[PDB]
Order: C-alpha cells, then sequence, then structure tokens
C-alpha cells in the first residue's frame, strides 16, 4: 500500500519478582521504586499497526473485536504521544491480538503497550533505541516498560520522563533454567488499588523502607545465580506489597484463601527438597518461581489439590521484542 505505513510487533508478559507499587507521577507514570521482572515464554501479545493519511481517528480491534468508545478514546490519547514522537499527525488502525489468559486472570497491560510501541516504532521508522521504547511503553503501562526486554530486566525509577525507563539484566544464560508455574484462582485495578495505598496506606513507608535493600540483594543473587538467595527476598517484598494494601485507606487485598492454599503448598515444597518461591499481584493468582529441573516435581503437587486446568507453566524467555509478520 503506497501511502501506508505499517508495523507488527510481538511482546511478551513480564512478572515482577520486585513489585512497581504506587507512582510518584501519575500523568507520565513515574514510580516510587525500582522493579525487577522475568519475561514470561509463553504469554505474549501480537499487535499489528497500520497509518493511513486519510484516517480519520485511530481504531482499536482486540481479538478480533472492536472495543468500546472508551477503550477507543484511551488509545486515540495513548497514539497522540506517538504522533507527538514521530511529528505526524497519521491516524492508525490498530489490530492486536492478546495471548495472554486474561480471563483466567493473567494481567495484558506489559505485552500489550510493549508491542504498541514497538510495533509503532517499525511502521515509522523511529529507529527508536531500547532505551526510548521502554520510555514510551512506560507511557501507556508501567510494567510495559520491562516487557521491551527478555530474561531478567530492570525499571530503573528515575526521576522523570526522560530518566525513567527499563533495561536487560545479563544473567549469564540463568533466564534458560528457570521457570514460572501458574496457579490459576470485579477487581480493583493495579493502577487504582497502588493508587490508594501510594496515597494513604499506613504502611507504605515501612514498604519503601525496604525495597531498595531488597532489590539489591536480589540483584546479587541474579549475578551470584542463587536460586534460594533470589526466592526468599522476591517472596517476602512480594508480601509485603501486600502487606501495603492491608495499610490502605480502607483496607483492601487481592488474596483469597485458595491463594493461602497456594502459598502452603510452595512451602511444602520447599520443606520437601523442591525449591521454589511464590508470588501474587493485582489478584488472588499465585505464580511460583522454580528452576526448570523442578517443574514438573513442584506442577505435579500441586495437581494433587487444583484443576489441572489451572495449573500453567511458561519458560523465561531470553529474546526481548520482536518484529514480526
Ligand atoms: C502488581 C504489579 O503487577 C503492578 C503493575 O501495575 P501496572 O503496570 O498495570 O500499573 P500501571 O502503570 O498503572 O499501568 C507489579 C509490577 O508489575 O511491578
Amino acid at each position: 500500500g503506497s501511502m501506508v505505513k505499517s508495523g507488527k510487533a510481538r511482546a511478551h508478559t513480564n512478572i515482577a519478582l520486585i513489585k512497581y507499587w504506587g507512582k510518584a507521577d501519575e500523568t507520565y507514570i513515574i514510580p516510587m521504586n525500582n522493579s525487577l521482572s522475568v519475561t514470561l515464554d509463553r504469554f505474549y501479545t501480537e499487535t499489528k499497526v497500520t497509518f493511513d493519511p486519510d484516517f480519520t481517528e485511530d481504531c482499536l480491534i482486540l481479538n478480533g473485536n472492536e472495543v468500546n468508545a472508551k477503550e477507543k478514546e484511551k488509545i486515540q490519547n495513548y497514539m497522540n504521544i506517538v504522533r507527538d514522537l514521530a511529528g505526524n499527525r497519521l491516524h492508525a488502525r490498530i489490530e492486536s491480538e492478546n495471548y495472554v489468559p486474561t480471563a483466567a486472570g493473567l494481567a495484558s497491560s506489559a505485552s500489550a503497550y510493549a508491542a504498541l510501541a514497538a510495533a509503532c516504532n517499525e511502521a515509522l521508522s523511529l529507529n527508536l533505541s531500547d532505551t526510548d521504547l521502554s520510555r514510551l511503553a512506560r507511557r501507556g503501562s508501567g510494567s510495559a516498560s520491562r516487557s521491551i526486554f527478555g530474561g531478567f530486566a530492570e525499571w530503573e525509577k528515575g526521576h522523570d520522563d526522560l530518566t525513567s525507563y527499563a533495561h536487560g539484566i545479563n544473567s549469564n544464560g540463568w533466564e534458560k533454567d528457570l521457570s514460572m508455574i501458574f496457579v490459576v484462582i470485579k477487581k480493583v485495578s493495579s493502577r487504582s488499588g497502588m493508587s490508594l495505598t501510594r496515597d494513604t496506606s499506613r504502611f507504605y513507608q515501612y514498604w519503601l523502607d525496604h525495597v531498595d535493600e531488597d532489590l539489591n540483594e536480589a540483584k546479587e543473587a541474579v549475578k551470584n545465580q542463587d536460586f534460594q538467595r533470589l526466592g526468599e527476598v522476591i517472596e517476602a517484598n512480594g508480601l509485603r506489597m501486600h502487606a501495603t494494601n492491608l495499610g490502605a485507606q480502607p483496607p483492601f487485598t487481592y488474596l483469597v484463601q485458595e491463594s493461602y492454599d497456594a502459598m502452603a503448598i510452595v512451602e511444602q515444597c520447599r520443606k520437601a527438597n523442591l525449591p521454589c518461591y511464590f508470588t501474587m499481584d493485582a489478584g488472588p493468582n499465585v505464580k511460583v518461581l522454580v528452576e526448570k529441573k523442578n517443574k514438573q516435581a513442584v506442577m505435579e503437587q500441586f495437581l494433587k489439590v487444583f484443576d489441572e486446568s489451572k495449573i500453567i507453566a511458561s519458560d523465561i524467555i531470553s529474546s526481548g521484542v520482536e518484529i514480526i509478520k
């Protein structure tokens, strides 16, 4: 198509091992602390953008279907950022597929915005650095900043739009030895929940006082390829993030009894020499970090209690966002 510029990208979801939770800046999505994550091989979003001078506004088609006017308006504002960045006024048709178990509660924002950013950079030929790609994705969703990268990644909080972005952490191939089990188990949205907590939680300072120590400990753990050291700090970090919500005004939780059951089975696996550690995000699902060599053994412990359909593993991918057909 002569007057038409398109680009399609595939970006993979990532789970935070050290949590992003609370913004310093609501408009530009600058976080109150750094976060560390691992990018999952099995779950991803494919997003294609097609820019046409004769397009009157941006259109979003998701999983084969028109989105409502609310999502339409939201995506148009985001694309304004893109147009501003490219110095054009081209509108786009955006066709995205989420290969993420969203019905099952898995988040799609990270992969969604990371795929969109990359797709736009490819379509418009902006030649953005990974850094600028991460920055553009961050404007859409904080955790999207990390999905530009594979393996371990860290989002550096910074102090403004220029300085807040993620980068990949080389772990000497360690990500290749690791896996994650997902225990599948309206909700307050991540953005809304973290805002209430950051603004009002009586336990939020306590979170702030320990996160840098956690991050450093975890980073040193990764350098050492020390799984136990990594798991213990990340599990504690996770629980601390949920603690902060308990302190909110008024309190709330994302966890339910079943989540706690899942946690018990992880600790059971530890005492029985199957090392693994758990984490939870903005919902009751429990994610179990385990070494690949133990994925199966640990999975079968869970399959004693939970339906087979609700136990889902993914490996950690080494490569970052990719341009596709
Ligand atoms: C619990 C978390 O998963 C929170 C993620 O929240 P979002 O990345 O969805 O927040 P927004 O920036 O408002 O889009 C922890 C994490 O990924 O660091």
